[PDB]
């Protein structure tokens, strides 16, 4: 019939016993019922902005899938504004879950986020879209900048691993949710004439607490094991960072942050809701090119005395030293002529030394001149920008060390230039590409524990948890979470093995290339293994 | 300390099988409904699952444009039931099958998604072909294939009957008014092949099994409340949105073809609308309505339409032609002194150049603020009874392009279902409210727990793992009368000269009853009560 | 706070708890990340091999092998092959003293990471790597230095800790052999070659989650160990031998490109879309097809036939009419369309394949301070079989024509491509050229098709868009059962799978006929791993 013949002869002609893999026994589950419990919470005001949410209800016997909502209200007024990508998490400083007993789980804002990274929905949901992170510019005071909207924030805890069976158990006890919000400046990117001061004051984190609450009749409660994150931010500029009292960990993750203190936080470009490596790159090409070339009648006006703008020659060839520029510009008027700002932005720490100029960045730009609306539009650009060129502060270009003027740009240009002040920036560029750790060493007392000269623990780590933003990460747990007693590096008080040292090899960089001056900052980030224990109120222990 | 081996593991002999790829032709019948029969009963045959539907798609010639909706294979099904001679097994409306699959992009790109399908491509001669023949396939996900061998369906010596009730053609075809449909529609037939996977087990031990079936009740036109009766045991309850198109032709100005993200949606109506929204021409334009106010761009490039100011700038125009401006290219209007929602204003720069060789514009830059809503309006709309205006202004060359879209499978009020018309949800339990909100919460979890970008309002009361436990349902009082499930939404306010606003809405309300399958002399279901 | 309807719905049976489970503790045990230095030997394929032996090390899996990419300086037109790392690999093979553990094909490695987007990012996926850069001086670099990683991916991965490959005091050996670098470097004729396939080495290095495991409890367990056939050229015939327990069988074909010189007029990059792979084509093709010159184009062979636009617009090459109309073309200047550029045919008065009728309108404008054109819009009806199309084709003695009547400057600009995983007939692999399907077992048919709905099922059961015509046996869980298999009779003569293809026949008059194919038919043959005195396998018969 349907069946082949050779199959039917070759089953058909027993001893064995064997497991059935063809029906299964439905097992009857724990009687319960769930419910999604949205609650209101409590504003307090450093006057930071906390978030305090009490549940305690007799009938939600568990809990778990926390959801942030906050309300995004109208943006008034003139200037350009828009808010960072994924909005919802970076507004988030700190969560705590907490009962009686004390605090049973927290975790600081960048790594709740580092933990979603991964999880496209829950980013999205947090705020992605050209409405929200495209950057609106504002015409009258009156003019709406961007409309009122609703982002919803995932705060992904260990109780959500295993659904049901990792869930958060409430043992007639009081659980806590604590909020702790960062200032809008974090999450807002706006240039000058953006109104901030009205803006910080007239402002209000309004936020929304959901989750997933469980009514559980006759509940079996036993104990389970969490993991607690607890990071360690090293000095401004140093490669050391050390984790002291650790004695159950299940994993170590190492990173890099840049610290823009000794900078105003402003930036020439930024691209909007166009996140990829190009699109950097792109909008600041952009921004450049409006001053790069000139298509004027005599010598271009509104620029520095330090600038020093030449006119393109017949053959097109404009030579900055070494460096040479194609310009060639279509149906320029015959009054008009082609210049080229041949140190549009330039570095040095010696008078007579080697240069670092952002217009030499360039090799060929064609376009075509528009009589209709008197502007240059450019076809196509040869150019070597980089990633690390768009993530460079303007105050650095017009730094002390910087012996040339720096930034030779345009007022107009310069008035666009846009504060950023995302909490979340990893490395030393703003798509975290540049790996500036050449070697790490992690000791565990005076003991090499492990040792890499290329990031095969984020290879790892991208591999292991199916992500393509991952950290230099030591995972010690390869056994099953909720089921199992997680598999920890086990510390040795006596012999001084109760500490992880951290010690990287930073790249040396060129000191007439202005992000050679972008402080760095070693993040180094431990999970501690705690005991969840319910006998009188849900409690944690430190496991030592 | 006794620990537990995490390092070695005892590898059990499973039940000795053999499985087998199995296809089959169908018999097919003809409100002559097209509907495909295919007859499962073999003794070697012990179980099955992942039913797959082939569909050879023929070769489209003729004139005019034509092309196939996205995923053309899951719209082409209307209904699939999975009978046995004790009844239905399990059955599905082809709308819940596709919702089901949304988040499987593999099985959506095998229905029938490409360039060669779903671009909308031109006949130039009667005898020119459109569409070359193409084989979709259709994976029809049951619940059989969750656990793979022991989830699936066991036949106890048994006929298993698949049936697939197909939608007619007019659903899974994008086409304009020069295509000749009348004979495409006659000479149409779906020829379809049921491919399944096959076991023959040895020595079968049988045991019972639990199944979600899902049951959909869709509302009156513009009710925003459905009710699903007789609901004793549900592990579900999901809640969206339809729109109806029957108060229009279903035609509509623009269609992005293959690329479907909301900037192609958009990009492809502004491609549309530019023909005729900037002119080039020698004295004022001919070939409009009386109704058009088309005005000639001044020197500083700005037209004023009341508050909104457009900035037209062509290079290369000639001396003897000028810049024209459609003022009013889509107008909206309820009454004579109210608001007017015209779609000149949504532009704001427009920068082009004029060819002398073509004897056309070329755009190169446009600053606008059309919407993915824009897209979705259905031109019937603009020449509405409630428009005081005429509405469509276009010309008529611009208004033969438009085409007929008839997607079965079309939620919310846009292409993209992007806009989220419900304001308030309210679901009851016979009487007693079960739950409320104000913010589509439960579509948030629903999107995060799925790992969906598509997700609708759901409410789920099984968080217990499939097959290898009796699910969590909802339990039921007839007594107490808690024996039905009542959705009332709230919908959202919109301002009445918007045409959107008289697009017809339709609540679907979605059901997963729980029933038991029993293979005492035969397969057979019961539902849990 | 909870509604009142459900608390009354809730306030004798066996139940099993779903919100609480007994924490067990697990073996004792400590993950390190080790990476092992090879040694490396020397028609002539270098080959590297690692030994793993120490006594904390328990047991291991998660193979990634990392390669050093050296700076490439000089002159001429270079890039890396898409993921490049997979197709450095020919081979690799896991061995105890006791002999082959498991060993794979460099191809089947790469099929099997095919649907991980993290792995083939990893091997090597990037503009940096994979879009072809010029180098303009002998000093330039036209490629930095760069780190990709290779996932060795082994069936001890399945189920992380419990599938780990033990090591019973044994010396376990990883032995992995390297393509030639001419298969992972797209280059032009101008690139020095000869200089860098001798300057080129391969620096690798194994890296594995080793596990230093106290008191462990070894168990016998089952691997799957892949098994390749390759059939004569063209033929539509492969048979795997002793079959005796498998779990799979794949089917695929390959294309063949010894009988040309391995060059192919366009290449996309990193951009790998069938779009990009036909807008390449038509941007190399477009230099050369559509000409503004001060009276008759020069610089094209004597066969070339250059036509001037007529003031209508439309060139009428036999049937096919195409459309040129450039502006901004100056007064002494005239538009001019090369109405064969690339042309096949077997006999001098028949059908011919022209490339040029293959378009049917072409705009843009001409540029006075570049002196180029610059085409606005393209209408054509170019495919990805076009683009793959190797140049020796279009110049072999089958043809009557010339074939290649590009200029001398586009001639130079094309490009040896030599990838080792190239599928089907196409760069992407479109082209479905099995019409019929057969596979036997023994003498007896096991299955047949006459539609790719094995492929079909492969992707959607391992949820890959790239998958192959596949005959899966075993549909248990991995690791915790004994794998399902087709059962062999020696006696009846049923001990081997037999593949019978029927291809679909190309035009002879089209140059893509002339395209070798091969067939590829892979077995995955069941094994018992035995760690009783060091770490052995054993073919389940
Ligand atoms: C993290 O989850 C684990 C929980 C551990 O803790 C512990 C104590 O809690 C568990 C649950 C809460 C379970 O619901 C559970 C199962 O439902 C289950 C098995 C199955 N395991 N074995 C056990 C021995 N038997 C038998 C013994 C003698 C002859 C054969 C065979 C099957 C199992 O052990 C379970 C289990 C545990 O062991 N499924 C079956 O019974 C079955 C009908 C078929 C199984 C098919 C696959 C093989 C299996 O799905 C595989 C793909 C894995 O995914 C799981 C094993 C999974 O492990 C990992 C790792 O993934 C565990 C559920």
């Amino acid at each position: 019939g349907a069946m082949n013949n050779t199959i039917i002869n070759s089953l058909i002609g027993d001893s064995i016993k064997r497991s059935n893999v063809f029906a299964v026994d439905s097992q009857i589950p724990t009687l319960y019922m769930p419910q999604y419990i949205s609650l209101s919470g409590v504003m307090t005001n450093d006057n930071q902005a906390i978030a305090s949410f009490e549940i305690r209800d007799q009938y939600i016997t568990a809990l778990n899938h926390l959801v942030l909502s906050l309300e995004l209200p109208e943006v008034k007024g003139m200037g350009r504004f828009g808010y960072v990508p994924y909005v919802g998490y970076k507004c988030i400083n700190h969560v705590s879950i907490s009962s009686c007993n004390g605090v049973i789980w927290e975790i600081e804002g960048e790594e709740l986020y580092n933990n979603c990274i991964n999880n496209t929905i829950a980013l999205k949901h947090s705020g992605y879209s050209s409405e929200l992170n495209d950057i609106s510019i504002g015409l009258t005071p009156n003019d709406t900048i961007k409309e009122p909207s609703t982002v919803y924030v995932y705060i992904k805890t260990p109780f959500d691993v295993e659904d049901t069976f990792s869930s958060l158990k409430l043992s007639d006890s009081k659980i806590t949710v604590t909020v702790t919000f960062n200032p809008v400046s974090d999450i807002v990117i706006r240039d000058s004439s953006f109104d901030f001061e009205t803006f910080n004051k007239e402002f209000v984190y309004v936020p929304e607490l959901s989750f997933i609450g469980y009514m559980v009749k006759n509940v079996q409660i036993k104990p389970s094991f969490i993991e607690k994150p607890r990071r360690v931010i090293g000095q401004i500029n140093q490669p050391t960072a050390t984790v002291t009292e650790v004695h159950a960990a299940t994993s170590l993750s190492v990173y890099t942050k840049p610290y823009y203190g000794n900078t105003d936080n402003k930036f020439i470009s930024y691209p909007g809701y166009s996140q990829d490596e190009k699109d950097y790159i792109d909008a600041y090409v952009s921004r450049l090119l409006d001053d790069l070339v000139i298509v004027s009648d005599g010598p271009p006006t509104g620029y520095p005395e330090s600038a020093e703008i030449v006119e393109v020659p017949e053959d097109g060839i404009v030579s900055i030293q070494d460096a040479d520029v194609y310009v060639k510009i279509d149906n320029v008027p015959d009054n008009m002529s082609v210049y080229l700002h041949t140190n549009l932005l330039m570095f040095g720490t010696r008078k007579n030394s080697f240069i670092y100029n952002i217009s030499k960045k360039f090799s060929a730009i064609t376009g075509t001149y528009s009589d209709a609306t008197k502007r240059t539009i450019f076809a196509h650009i040869s150019h070597s920008i980089n990633i690390i060129d768009t993530s460079i502060p303007v105050s650095l270009w017009t730094s002390q060390r910087n012996v040339y003027n720096g930034d030779n740009r345009s007022a107009e240009s310069k008035a666009k230039d846009l504060f950023i002040n995302d909490p979340f920036i990893k490395g030393i560029d703003f798509k975290n590409k540049t790996d500036i750790i050449s070697r790490l060493e992690v000791r565990f007392g005076n003991d090499v524990l492990y040792s890499e000269n290329g990031p095969i623990s984020r290879i790892y780590n991208e591999l292991l948890t199916k992500s393509n933003n991952g950290t230099r990460t030591l995972t010690f747990n390869f056994t099953p979470k909720i089921f199992f007693r997680p598999t920890t590096i086990t510390a040795n008080v006596s012999r001084g093995k109760d500490k992880l040292s951290v010690r990287v090899v930073y790249s040396t960089m060129d000191v007439n290339h202005p992000i050679y001056y972008v402080q760095k900052q070693l993040v180094v980030v431990c999970n501690d293994l705690y005991k969840v224990s319910y006998d009188q109120g849900v409690s944690i222990t430190k496991i030592m």
